[PDB]
């Protein structure tokens, strides 16, 4: 859960007064003492529900540290250790089987490059990328018992690298290079294209991943770990890598035997899934939402991408507004989606999905791999609060439920037991989700590079809101629609809505909602 990790940030800051504070920042080579140690922790009990001492700054000085220790250590396996899938991984090839996605579980990276790239060198770093990554060269095959992994020798996985010549606008040509399928069963779970033409300057540089190897988070480990194979390989060189501290496999191995059985009574996932469904008893099939065509007999996962801007005075008053109320800037958008629902006829029971990393250990803190469980975040606006109240509601519902955040969704499904229709995502339809984008990717290959966005073509609910931060300060609201529901204005309309609710709330949250 990253959650707790802004948290400490947020509370680092008010005490030492500064605006430096990162994962990784040291509280006492940051200024801080004893004196206001106990500040600290002081907060920390308050808007955190733990108990939190200076024996705890002490030994996990910084916030990604003090994160964590708020379950077995990653530990590497021998060399001859046979893969193994995360439960993430099967829920993923189970999607692929069930539905027709046209792509939608298919994540790009894009990265425009002022100068045109060797596509030799290219494609050699690409195979030390892979052979670096094992969750890169696993694939999937579909057996009697069900999925298994099979991890393809470095030598023996075969890269998929190409140059390709834009004929009409680079944009489009993204988004239909970035859905083409993967055959999980015979291809690496990753695609890379040189995109070069007469009217690009350069090249754009696009990575795409199937969810089943890479999260969001990837973007950082594998533009760092490319841009490193990248200049070796140019130098005529193999890369310098100091090895990974552990493989996916390994994370997955450490998690699955913590997990334990559902049939366990003692164990963390039986322990986990009982407070789920106490938590989502008597959830709504659905909300009320307007949509512009009833749900369709088989979903399509056909989507666009509205976008709002958010001036930058808007962005940091939304900051504002979440250290002066002690929560994230993502429980702000979450309860501005709430409220928005609710004004639109939804009723008082708001539930929203949301994605939660598990990358608290630091052997996984920074590689590659999917590591989101969706989480339902039950939101309830009955007895018309304030926004401020909301808020309070929001983070007491956030923290439970992230402390119960390593139940597999598949799992918290078949023990909720919701009415399924293969149109509609069970136990909630609208995800909402933060998100930051790589810093310090500005000068990669020995080139000037910025990071690109990618018009989507797909959906995978009936809407996400996405509060995106780019890796430079500015951030903006990205609203991914199915079009089977949704007309392109009617989300402008949405996502438009959204942002008028975040200036009211900045502007007054006192006002009810
Ligand atoms: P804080 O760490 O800024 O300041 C406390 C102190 C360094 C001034 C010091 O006086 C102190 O903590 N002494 C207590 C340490 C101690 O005796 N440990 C208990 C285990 S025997």
């Amino acid at each position: 859960v990253t959650a707790y990790e802004e948290i400490v940030c947020q509370v680092f800051a008010a005490v030492l007064d500064r605006s430096d504070v990162t994962a990784d920042a040291d509280f006492f080579a940051l200024g801080g003492h004893s004196l206001l140690s106990l500040r600290v922790v002081a907060r920390l009990r308050a808007l955190l529900g733990v108990d939190v001492g200076v024996r705890d700054l002490f030994e996990a000085p910084t916030p990604a540290a003090l994160a964590a220790r708020l379950r077995p250590a990653v530990t590497r396996r021998g060399p001859d250790a046979p893969p193994v899938l995360s439960h993430f991984q099967r829920r993923l090839w189970l999607i692929e089987q069930v539905y027709q996605t046209r792509g939608a579980y298919n994540v790009p990276l894009a990265v425009h490059v002022s100068d045109r790239l060797d596509l030799d060198v290219l494609r050699a770093a690409v195979r030390d990328l892979v052979a670096r990554h094992e969750v890169l060269r696993t694939l999937v095959r579909s057996s009697d018992d069900g999925p298994d992994p099979v991890l393809l020798a470095p030598e023996d996985a075969a890269v998929d690298v190409a140059e390709v010549q834009a004929a009409g606008p680079v944009a489009d040509l993204l988004a239909e290079l970035t859905a083409q399928p993967f055959d999980l069963a015979t291809q690496i779970p990753l695609r890379v294209r040189m995109i070069t033409g007469e009217q690009v300057d350069g090249c754009v540089l696009l990575l795409v991943c199937h969810h089943i190897a890479a999260d969001e988070w990837s973007f950082a480990p594998l533009l760092r770990d490319l841009d490193t194979a990248y200049r070796a390989r140019a130098a005529g060189r193999a890369p310098d890598w100091e090895p990974l501290p552990a493989q996916y496999s390994d994370y997955a191995a450490t998690l699955h035997d913590w997990l334990g059985e559902a049939t366990d009574p003692a164990s963390p996932l039986r322990r986990q899934l009982d407070y789920w469904q106490h938590a989502l008893q008597d959830l709504p099939d659905e909300l009320d939402l307007p949509t512009d065509r009833p749900r369709p007999a088989t979903a399509s996962h056909r989507g666009g991408l509205a976008r709002a801007e958010l001036p930058p005075e808007l962005v940091e008053a939304v900051r504002r507004l979440a250290a002066q109320h002690g929560v994230t800037v993502f429980m702000v958008v979450q309860a501005a989606v709430a409220v928005l629902l609710h004004r639109l006829g939804a009723g008082d029971d708001i539930p929203l999905g949301s994605p939660v990393a598990d990358r608290a250990d630091e052997a996984v803190h920074d590689t590659v791999g999917f590591f989101l469980n969706t989480l339902v975040l039950r939101v309830n606006l009955s007895g018309n609060p304030t926004f401020a109240d909301l808020l309070d509601r929001v983070r007491a519902v956030d923290l439970e439920a992230f402390a119960r955040a390593d139940a597999p969704f598949d799992a918290v499904v078949d023990t909720v037991k919701p009415p399924r229709a293969v149109s509609r995502h069970p136990l909630f339809q609208t995800m909402v989700s933060y998100q930051r984008r790589p810093s310090d990717v500005d000068r990669l290959f020995g080139a000037a590079t910025r990071l690109v966005e990618v018009p989507l073509d797909t959906a995978k609910f009936d809407l996400e809101f996405a509060f995106i931060e780019d890796g430079h300060g500015g951030a903006h609201i990205a609203l991914n629609y199915a079009a089977d529901l949704f007309d392109h204005d009617s989300a402008e309309q949405l996502v438009a809505r959204l942002r008028t609710v975040l200036e009211h709330a900045c502007a007054d949250p006192c006002r009810p909602v």
